[PDB]
């Protein structure tokens, strides 16, 4: 279970939490199947293994792995209209009548619930993880709103959730900014090939690199001329490599194939072994990466207006 | 009809075309519904006009607009998979074995067939002009595949399309370089602020560029660094604009507002004479920017016989 997004979350109390209590309040809002006239539905399943008997809280060293997943009948906009049209054609030459707005607005809804229960089903799952040991809560995703939906799901079965999203003392646009300017990141961190530079105002410009030498005169140019980094490819140590842009955000999260290698040597021969080892290998990695980081920019943060 | 995109295509010898002549042909390979247990369908359609006796070829002066469409089912290949996993489970409780790489295969292609009937239909177009007068098929997409696509059936309706992609005696990718290097394009051309850089060696960098000053010492230093230009956003005149590639893909083709409004002036009250009237003004425009484009890149490769 290797992470390919990133979202900290810092648990302000770290109040107490237990595995049979957390398992069965995972229950009360689970994941059921998407009704036929049911847009969509959201909620917990096992992470690994699934079988009504898996467990939806996952655990090992301390380190807990939950998932939300979500069930939403696919009906594109595209095949809604063209039925609308089809049907508009059918009336006006059955009916000999012309079918003018406000009607067609309101066979467009009987048409939406006429094919619903006809549209398959796309299920999407959003991985998240509490390591209580380390104060923090990390959601497998870029989309702060999807990673909003699992907590505020997770804030229902539970009734209370104190956290707050990762907050560094200096803004890291300037922090990666310096970083590329000076072309030396705090240590441990090494910049590597890919960034999106852009100037302040809105419609301002942008520029993107790719398999660049960050080092050269070019980037620096942009630099002087006002762009400000605000995203960036970054490695740490030699454990992995993936890009943080002017939010905090991590993205293409990528574990290097030696740490891959090593954790799948702790399950050995069945799949749920092989998955525990590696989201445990990977939490540990992040139990000295994610401090690292928070120190690479500039410490960590605790804000007021809570 | 105002195209968005503009891929171009020299016919290599003189074409029969007789409206009537072509129209009867492209009914030989008219587009068609989607049968149940069919994937995909292709072909012509009236560009404008409804209802099923409506010409498959709309003429303006010597201008011919045709138009190809698609239908396609939407099988997600998401879907597909979740309904083994799901098929598996109840051979596997109830037969005391595992289902195996050949037999889950099986399970796939009875899956699609049962599926398949059930799923939504997305329906497609590509517009092609034909214009004899000028030895030119100009075809409304950005995808060279979609492209050959329609050439292809329309030189299966017709037996024979003798017609090779445009090509210029000198490198676009040398040409739309010299313009940003020089700030200066070849008559009534200009250079706008959007443009794609990259590397004349292998896995060479990318860097892109939008709403910048293509004149700045940054897009400079990346020039005399070896970037080459490979895409280039221009304006033509004070009638168009547009992205063009190293390919002469002509890509988010789009046209003054003093030329839209003057086909609507020109084009009365009802739809279609709206329709003929922004076509016929965009042949008459395209018969102006394409040899003054051909020319500016050098001029054409005229494809020469034995």
């Amino acid at each position: 279970m290797w992470f390919r997004n990133l979202l900290v979350y810092r648990l302000t109390q770290d109040l107490q939490l237990d595995a049979d209590s957390l398992e069965k309040a995972l229950g009360e809002k689970s994941a059921r199947p998407c009704a036929s006239q049911e847009l969509t539905t959201y909620g917990f399943t096992a992470p690994f293994g699934k079988g009504p008997d898996a467990p939806l809280v996952h655990v090992s060293q301390d380190f807990f792995l939950i998932s939300a997943r979500k069930e939403e009948r696919i009906l594109p906009g595209s095949v809604v209209r063209d039925a609308l049209k089809e049907k508009v054609d059918e009336i006006e030459a059955q009916q000999m009548r012309k079918v003018y707005k406000k009607e067609r607005d309101q066979l467009k809804d009987e048409i939406v619930q006429t094919l619903l229960p006809r549209a398959f089903i796309r299920r999407s799952s959003t991985f998240a993880a509490i390591a209580p040991s380390l104060g923090l809560i990390l959601v497998d995703s870029a989309s702060a709103k999807k990673a909003e939906d699992l907590l505020s799901t997770l804030r229902e079965a539970l009734g209370s959730l104190p956290v707050r999203p990762l907050s560094v003392k200096v803004a890291p646009t300037a922090t990666l900014t310096d970083w590329v300017k000076t072309q030396e990141a705090a240590g441990d961190f090494h910049v590597l090939d890919e960034c999106e530079l852009r100037d302040t105002h809105e419609d301002g410009g942008v520029v993107r690199c790719k398999r660049q030498d960050l080092t050269s005169e070019e980037i620096q140019l942009h630099l002087t001329a006002g762009k400000l980094v605000t995203q960036l490819s970054l490695a740490w140590s030699d454990k992995l490599s993936f890009v943080l842009d002017d939010k905090l955000a991590v993205k293409r999260l990528r574990f290097e194939d030696l740490l891959q290698e090593q954790a799948e040597k702790d399950g050995g021969e069945d799949a749920l072994g092989q998955l525990d080892a590696s989201f445990t290998l990977m939490m540990l990695t992040f139990a000295e990466f994610l401090p690292a980081l928070f120190e690479a920019l500039g410490g960590e943060e605790i804000p007021q207006g809570v």
